[PDB]
DNA sequence: CCGACCGCGCATCAGC
DNA sequence: GCTGATGCGC
DNA sequence: GTCGG
């Protein structure tokens, strides 16, 4: 936070793109900004020390010395104002409802939260879910309770299969004290790049988390990806806890490497290195690492055996997880 | 300039 | 039913 | 909105 005030500007700046204009180029563009300054050791003294940094422009250059200057951005100030961007930008904070979806529901005149509670008709399954959840989901998860989350997950996974390999991944893997949601990258060795020898693993795995009781709603699931909501038990007289969001990823167990390092992100980190890859002639997705022929069309998977595998394949010095907090 | 900007699973819809 | 595009999310 | 060739 020692660039705080700036880079929480930036970020509102790729809020409003994303939200509201629906530019999202411009969107990642103010994100990369925002990264690259939050990374920066020095206390920021003008636009033009700022431009130094890559994905910092003329444009953000002018909007940080109008920041330094007067502690604020007129152009915030003003969308702030602006009713209509507010009531997109609140929306779209719900699960499940994106910037298409929070437009249309503004020109239905449905525009708060108390608007979304007496229109429940009027939302698919997962927007449901999301506005039923919505403070819960704004709460952040402290680390102690991902380690008990994580306790009980590998353990029931266990219960299920002893084959299955259960990570946590995302923050968590990056040794964040807090974390937004849960995110669990999951192999079984009948489930390979090659064949899948075993139905419903994944379903198994959800099956036996919602018996327990962990499991509490269901936003998106298909034979490889669970996206849902989970809670972890509280004891007698004790108020319970908040409910929290919880990904599930089942991958190729000969492409955990590829997809531990998807799941372990971060997202932006994911972008920089994903593109530090085509630069340098490969594709990178959560399954593997192509290279690109000289038509720039993605050729047979490379052999990985570690994360590293893939950071020497671009070139890239390795990075533990705890350093692509990007 | 000007095009490139990561890559993909699931839900939903239109069009057949 | 299917396929493909779009929205949304990770 | 920013960048490289
Ligand atoms: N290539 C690519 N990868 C993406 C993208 N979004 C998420 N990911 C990856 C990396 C995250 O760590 C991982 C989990 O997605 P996430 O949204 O849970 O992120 P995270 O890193 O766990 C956050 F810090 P938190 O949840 O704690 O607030 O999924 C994306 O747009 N592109
Ligand atoms: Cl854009
Ligand atoms: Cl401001
Ligand atoms: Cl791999
Ligand atoms: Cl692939
Ligand atoms: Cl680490
Ligand atoms: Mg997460
Ligand atoms: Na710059
Ligand atoms: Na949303
Ligand atoms: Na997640």
């Amino acid at each position: 936070t020692l660039n705080g005030g700036i880079t929480d500007m930036l970020t509102e700046l790729a809020n409003f793109e994303k939200n509201v204009s629906q530019a999202i180029h411009k969107y990642n563009a103010y994100r990369k900004a925002a990264s690259v300054i939050a990374k920066y050791p020095h206390k920021i003294k003008s636009g033009a020390e700022a431009k130094k940094l890559p994905g910092v422009g003329t444009k953000i250059a002018e909007k940080i010395d109008e920041f330094l200057a007067t502690g604020k951005l007129r152009k915030l100030e003003k969308i702030r104002q602006d009713d209509t961007s507010s009531s997109i930008n609140f929306l779209t904070r719900v699960s499940g409802i994106g910037p298409s979806a929070a437009r249309k529901f503004v020109d239905e005149g449905i525009k708060t939260l108390e608007d979304l509670r007496k229109n429940e008709d009027k939302l698919n399954h997962h927007q449901r879910i999301g506005l039923k959840y919505f403070g819960d989901f704004e709460k952040r998860i402290p680390r102690e309770e991902m380690l008990q989350m994580q306790d009980i997950v590998l353990n029931e996974v266990k219960k299920v299969d002893s084959e299955y390999i259960a990570t946590v991944c995302g923050s968590f893997r990056r040794g964040a004290e807090s974390s937004g949601d849960m995110d669990v990258l999951l192999t079984h060795p009948s489930f390979t790049s090659e064949s899948t020898k075993q139905p419903k693993l994944l379903h198994q795995v959800v099956e036996q988390l919602q018996k327990v009781h962990f499991i509490t709603d269901t936003l998106s699931k298909g034979e490889t990806k669970f996206m849902g909501v989970c809670q972890l038990p509280s004891k007698n007289d004790e108020k319970e806890y908040p409910h929290r969001r919880i990904d599930i990823r089942l991958i190729p167990k000969d492409q955990y490497y590829c997809g531990v390092l998807y799941f372990t992100g971060s997202d932006i980190f994911n972008k920089n290195m994903r593109a530090h890859a085509l630069e340098k002639g490969f594709t990178i997705n959560e399954y593997t690492i192509r290279p690109l022929g000289v038509t720039g069309v993605a050729g047979e998977p490379l052999p990985v055996d570690s994360e590293k595998d893939i950071f020497d394949y671009i070139q890239w010095k390795y990075r533990e997880p705890k350093d692509r907090s990007e």
